[PDB]
Order: C-alpha cells, then sequence, then structure tokens
C-alpha cells in the first residue's frame, strides 16, 4: 500500500481516469489527446510515424492505426520535407489544433492541481527523481 | 517533463514489465496486484470491497476479476458473520503458492526503484507521492 508500484499504478490510474471522463466530449482517447498534444508541442521538430511510437512506448502497429485514426478525422497530416523525401513527417492540421486548444486545458488543469502540493524547487527535486526512476526501468 | 507524462509512462514501463512476465502464470497484471494485496494484507481480513476499493475498479468488475481467480481456485470467498453485507476474500494454499512465485516479478521492480534514491530522498518521495494521489482521487 505504501509501494511505489501501488502510488504509481494509482497516480496514473487516477489520472487516466479523470482525462477519459473529459475527453469525452472531443471523441478522442487518452493515447491520441497525447499523440495531438505531443504533435502540437514539438511538431515542428519534424518526428515521423516512429519518433511517435518511441514517445508513446506503442508498439508500431499500435501507434499506426492510431494516428489512422486521426487522419481519417483529417485531424493531422502526412508531410515530406524539401529534400528528404523517403521520411515521412506527421503534423496537424487545423481542425486537429483546434482540439488540442480545446481540451489541453484538461492537462494543464490536472498538471496544476499537481504542481501546487509541492513547494517551488520541492517540484524540480521531484521531477528529477521520477526522470531517474524513469530511466531505471528504462 | 510534465509529471503526467512521467506517470503515465513510468506506469507504462512497469505494466509492460509486469505482462510479460506474468504471461506464464495464465493471470492479467490486475489479477496479479490483487493476489498481492490479499497475499500481503491477509493476517488481517480482506473484503471484497476492500479490493473494490484498491483497485479502484468499478463495482461490477471487480467482482467479475474475483469470481475468474475464484474459478481459478486461487482464492475462497465468504460471507462475514456479523455484517451481511460484507463478503470476505481468502487465499487458498493454491493461491499462497502462485502469489509467491510470481511476487519475484514485482519485487525486483519495486526494488530498482527505491535503489535510486538515496534512503533519506525515499521517504521523501513517498510521502509527496501520497500527498499527489490524494489530491487526484
Amino acid at each position: 500500500e505504501f509501494t511505489y508500484s501501488y502510488l504509481f499504478r494509482m497516480i496514473s490510474h487516477e489520472m487516466k481516469q479523470k482525462a477519459d471522463q473529459k475527453l469525452e466530449q472531443f471523441d478522442i482517447t487518452n493515447e491520441q489527446g497525447h499523440t495531438l498534444g505531443y504533435l502540437y508541442a514539438h511538431q515542428q521538430d519534424g518526428l515521423t510515424q516512429n519518433d511517435i511510437a518511441k514517445a508513446l512506448q506503442r508498439t508500431g502497429p499500435t501507434v499506426s492505426n492510431l494516428l489512422r485514426n486521426l487522419e481519417r478525422k483529417k485531424l493531422i497530416y502526412r508531410y515530406v520535407d524539401a529534400q528528404d523525401t523517403r521520411r515521412k513527417n506527421i503534423g496537424l492540421t487545423t481542425s486537429g489544433i483546434k482540439l488540442v486548444e480545446a481540451f489541453t486545458s484538461i492537462f494543464d488543469e490536472m498538471e496544476q492541481t499537481l504542481v501546487s502540493q509541492l513547494s517551488e524547487e520541492e517540484n524540480e527535486q521531484m521531477k528529477a527523481n521520477l526522470t531517474k526512476m524513469l530511466s531505471s526501468l528504462q
């Protein structure tokens, strides 16, 4: 009960739960919310289908379907850099951007309720330790 | 670097490593954690509702999970004598041996985590972590 195994699986369960409840209104799933967000935030980088797979820690076929779903809703688009052409870069369409800007608040609200329990430099030290722990599990 | 990322991700690495190694026992990650709680907190008696609160999986679901484990003969269920409304859960010897068999997966993991923070930092961390879990609930 005081185990990190317990702690961690619950702090994320409770988190997944609250996000799904809210995203029901956008017709997107937890994973897709996170995918769109990643595309919104770190998009200009040129990330491909593999890059999202790495970022989501999801099996190629999983993430392949996920992207294929969003593309069906035309919320993302495939684009290719001019000289580098066997790469296929993923980007947000104008509707996807509107969507991200609408739920994004869900996450930010949550993030805040989290960081608001610890002190100013108590959050810096905490994040440093999670990154270290998450690194241990690699 | 966002918490949500980290908490999501950490949990992910954990379910995945668990799921791989538990495949050989014909149980799921959730059932694994349940048997653990029963095994762990067993000198005391654990109720169907305590399991429900523990996961905290939906009402029908927990009864459904339990019925499976009991069909697997890993647990017995019976109805408290004082209070007709809660029912009690108990590990079978089969169940006890099974947990003892798989616990090594979860421990090896739980350990390499405490490993990462110096013993003073660990206590501090379980405290902050509990504080955070309190808010989301």
